[PDB]
């Protein structure tokens, strides 16, 4: 074999009226990561919809270690964090408390419930979407009114979503976990054709869809700004760099960034390169480079 | 403890067809010496064998020992190992067992095995097996020494010996203090190659053979195996990118020496650094044309 297979995930509930969780200022808090981008994910939004002081955050450790993801008490890292509620200790932690038989992955994002002490939900695509709405009632109309995923144009961000997904968010990993040279080979050549094809797409553009920020730039970027800081080197995506190769996705990426601070505050680069460059089984010497300087570059 | 030269009346007399080059493609070492034989004309007179780039416990394989496209067997000694080739010429000796070789077929024994002086041996030591032209050439002549010298002495230390000190760097601070220098050498020749041709006195010189054989690899295994990437060549240095290419395509002996997959295979086998031997697909191209951009 070689490849990776991704495992899907299992906790795959909903905040709505009425129903098992229901929504509640202060009840709902996410686990999260700075390196992931799937967690990124949820920063993100949850900036965008400002829901800052109705959903809690906790950033956990970016050193994954034998035992999953850990508190900031436990590997200590500038801006990690010790967990508030239950003294865990690894994020693992958390789902055997939603259910100590539990055999799952202990991934973030954990969209967590501490009333019943459960993970509502832990898939990042859909926590996401939870944020456009299940919170609205506790917002200002004109930031209830903000919705990344609308109806009008659902079908094209869908369509975009699903190469995005296969080939792009979860190519790189495809492509950086392969341990044979064709299921690598595999993985980065389907990468740089959608990066082509994505190129094309945002040429005198600055969103994918609809000439303003959806959810499919959110899922794009997470992965778009790890790119030259450490996806080229560690996970060998190297064919070309962002920031010399493509010129209209680097035009989209800085516009997101520096003109956005739920792009840029949600960004640690050095949550993010440590995580990756600790990856043993990888980069054995666990050195992180130096470079690229800068993880990013201004907008001009 | 095999520095040797090649000279008229000397213990190794200059001869067509009994001096020969071990060599690997993977090695900037080495490739200084298939650089200049190609600019001396040497090529029917000094041979080459190219050994396996798969680096192994043994060291250097010969090609029918680890197969690689262009990877050659041993043609005088059935030799499986550069090693062998060395306890050949010394049961007893116990340096490295490096690449370049330079052997004398007659007596089986290291004339020399300093790329630095190799490549000097080149300049004269043939000459009379030449014509004009390629005589009349010398990469390190007496009028520029003191300025190839200068440059040399930390391009060797902090560009050529740097990525090294960097790549098998195996502490966070021991990394960072090697590729910092590494990348305000290159900062330096910069400056040095804004607007100029050649690093030297508007003409090649060894000066710049021993500084492309980096540069050449930068890009392609320096930036991503030996984490060399604070900015790549081709997007960082423009003027060090320009005497790159100029080099590369206007001139032969640079180009045809130059086997971008058997420099990344020798570095990415390695398993200390990449243990999942994986070797990345990029960058493309290994290196840009002439008139991009």
């Amino acid at each position: 074999d070689g490849s990776f297979k991704r495992k899907a995930s299992t906790f795959r509930r909903f905040i709505e009226k009425g129903g098992e969780f229901e929504p509640e200022k202060g009840r709902y808090h996410l686990y999260v990561a700075y390196s992931s981008p799937w967690a990124t994910r949820t920063l993100i939004v949850r900036k965008i919809k400002g829901l800052e002081e109705i959903v809690g955050v906790t950033i956990v450790s970016p050193l994954f270690s034998a035992h999953g993801w850990p508190f900031g008490d436990v590997s200590p890292f500038p801006g990690a964090e010790a967990d508030p509620f239950y003294n865990a200790q690894y994020v693992r932690d958390l789902y055997l408390r939603a259910d100590p038989k539990y055999e799952g992955r202990f991934t973030v994002p954990v969209l967590w419930d501490k009333k019943t002490e459960t993970v509502v939900n832990n898939e990042s695509s859909e926590i996401i979407r939870i944020f456009n709405t299940a919170f609205n009632e506790f917002l200002p109309a004109d930031k209830a009114a903000i919705h990344l995923y609308p109806e009008a144009l659902k079908s094209e961000i869908d369509e975009i979503n699903e190469w995005v997904y296969d080939t792009v968010n979860n190519g790189v990993y495809k492509a950086g976990f392969a341990t044979t040279q064709q299921a690598y080979e595999a993985a980065v050549i389907p990468l740089f054709e959608s990066l082509d094809r994505l190129e094309k797409i945002l040429t005198g553009k600055d969103y994918l869809v609809g000439d303003q920020l959806t959810e499919a730039d959110v899922r794009l970027f997470v992965t778009i700004i790890r790119f030259d800081p450490a996806y080229v080197g560690h996970f060998k995506c190297n064919l070309r760099t962002i920031r010399d190769g493509y010129p209209a996705i680097h035009l989209w990426l800085r516009k997101l960034y520096w003109n956005n601070s739920a792009f840029s505050e949600t960004c640690k680069f050095d949550h993010i390169k440590a995580s990756y460059y600790a990856q043993k089984n990888v980069n054995p010497t666990l050195v992180v480079p130096l470079g690229p300087i800068p993880n990013i570059l201004p907008l001009h």
